[PDB]
């Protein structure tokens, strides 16, 4: 396996590698570190043929009981399984008016200062329409993309850089402490800080920095928190549970 | 030729044909009616491999002359001319963070009482950065997307609806009045009002409603202006100038 890699490089024609979205007032962290990487494996499995951003929105709405509770919180397997049963629509970023069901909750600064509102608590979920956005060139049925196969990946580090090598960006899960919410630039490693939560999200690549070993991350929580929206965390020794709640999923192509 | 066509419903895969974007306080219509039309025909062109929504923020800040003067006003021919020459990069919607350059305007409301700020038109043109947002895949360079050529399509009802059916979308432009300003649905057909100025917008397709002809147009407006921010304009009678300047072009495989 590669020292270093980077999907954005490997996969530099599946632009949604790249991209950072905002989850905003809303405790979906567990959805879209799911739809973001539905995404990134979308277009790689086709070779690029297939380009959507699928949609959190339609995954926060309509998932329900076997993912857990909308926007106050949820589990990323349940997710998976969603897509491989149900699947889920395409739906771009709020007020891009891009595929059947763009994000409805409006972005907002976390944990930082910019020019969009402060984020508060975790606004009650939106209803599940099963309708597409007025305008959308085909119905929400005809718009689903599914998924074939769901699985957790266990905890090694080995496993998960081959997963990651082979597949496409996976979901993880780690234990926020207060010192993460004001990380701007390095390898995290927690020192100091209470616990605040759980916290779901799109790993796609690893490296070393000055000899620190890190997973390249992306969060959700827009690109002015962190370093434009991606992290770096400690990997090799279950920091904080990052190696712990791995999982992924091949489309249905 | 068909008595009515939807680009939306005959390329229900590039998902870009059904999108409503927003030129904000910037008189940029000139080059959003381009960049909507030549995203559209990529896709077409490609067959949906290729589905990108190709950036304003391109085009208006870099052109520079030949398009016009930015926020001020420009061009339509300009923009196709300088897409063959120089290519254009991809680019979302304002804090899309999707592709190379999304718009920096931020959405406002056109003559609506919604809740966004008021369009205060103005908009002083951003300068030309020739580099991505930061955390996108490639170079501005190696993003450019490229026209093959760029042509006018003469005042004849039946050759536009050739070109829209062969080929996509096309850019066009007409003459506002003040009674536009206010369209909800139906057929537009001027009546009454002062001249506001020149617009251009994309074509899309056309048909006939309650025994009249229209073009089918989506403006950039926002969704919340017009019919889902789209509009019917009377066809046949060069109705506003609508069929006199009729801009469209091929992309580069
Ligand atoms: C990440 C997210 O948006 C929510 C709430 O965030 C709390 C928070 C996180 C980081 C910093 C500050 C605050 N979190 C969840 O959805 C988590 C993600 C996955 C956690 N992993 C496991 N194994 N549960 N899920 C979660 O909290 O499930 C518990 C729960 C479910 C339903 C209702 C309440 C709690
Ligand atoms: C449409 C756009 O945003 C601007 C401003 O339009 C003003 C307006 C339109 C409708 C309702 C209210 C206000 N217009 C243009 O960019 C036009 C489009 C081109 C159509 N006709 C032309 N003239 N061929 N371009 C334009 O106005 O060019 C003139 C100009 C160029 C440079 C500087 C000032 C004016």
């Amino acid at each position: 396996l590669p020292e270093s890699f980077d999907a954005r490089e490997q996969w530099s024609n599946c632009p949604t590698i790249a991209q950072i979205r905002d989850q905003g007032s809303c405790g979906s962290c567990w959805a879209f570190g799911a739809v973001e990487a539905m995404s990134d494996r979308i277009c790689i499995h086709t070779n690029g043929r297939v380009n959507v951003e699928v949609s959190a929105e339609d995954l926060l709405t309509c998932c329900g009981i076997q993912c857990g509770d909308g926007c106050n919180g949820g589990y990323p397997s349940g997710a998976w399984n969603f897509w491989t049963r149900k699947g889920l629509v395409s739906g771009g970023v709020y007020n891009s008016h891009i595929g059947c069901l763009p994000y409805t909750i409006p972005p907002c600064e976390h944990h930082v200062n910019g020019a969009r509102p402060p984020c508060t608590g975790e606004g009650d979920t939106p209803k599940c329409n099963k309708m597409c956005e007025a305008g959308y060139s085909t119905s929400y049925k005809e718009d689903k993309h599914y998924g074939y196969t769901s699985y957790s990946v266990s905890d090694s580090e080995k496993e998960i850089m081959a997963e990651i090598y082979k597949n496409g960006p996976v979901e993880g899960a780690f234990t926020v402490f207060s010192d993460f919410l004001t990380y701007k630039s390095g390898v995290y490693k927690h020192e100091a800080g209470d616990v605040m939560g759980g916290h779901a999200i799109r790993i796609l690549g690893w490296g070393i920095e000055n000899g620190v070993p890190y997973w390249l991350v992306a969060n959700s929580w827009n690109a002015d928190w962190g370093d434009n929206g991606f992290f770096k965390i400690l990997r090799g020794e279950n920091h904080c549970g990052i190696e712990s709640e791995i999982v992924a999923g091949i489309p249905r192509t």
